[PDB]
């Protein structure tokens, strides 16, 4: 299938045990879409003080259009130093590991697979 639902954990940025998906663009957003289809992958929200505390390249969720079943349609779009490696809408939220952390939401997205 071309899209997935999912629903993904809201993690609190300072419960996040793993701060991100590796070292380069290519492997993160490698590692995100592997956790994504293992279940493994949480969500943060991002605010002020978020992103500084989480490790780059980043991965984010974007809105990929204005939601099917409840679920917002979302692409990946990774960023290191300033740059982003992709073109999308509005961030959802960072992508993270997921390693048994204790969420405070969960955020329903059909994922562009």
């Amino acid at each position: 299938k071309t899209h997935v639902q999912l629903s993904l954990p809201v993690l609190q940025v300072r419960d996040v045990l793993v701060r991100g998906f590796g070292d380069s663009v290519e492997e993160v957003l490698s590692e995100a879409r592997q956790h994504l289809k293992d279940g493994t992958c949480g969500l943060v929200e991002v605010e002020k003080g978020v992103l500084p505390q989480l490790e780059q390249p980043y991965v984010f969720i974007k809105r990929s259009d204005a939601a099917p079943h409840g679920h917002v349609m979302v692409e990946l779009v990774a960023e290191l130093e300033g740059i982003q490696y992709g073109r999308s809408g509005e961030t959802l939220g960072v992508l993270v590991p997921h390693v048994g952390e204790i969420p405070v939401a969960y955020r329903k997205v059909l994922l562009r697979k």
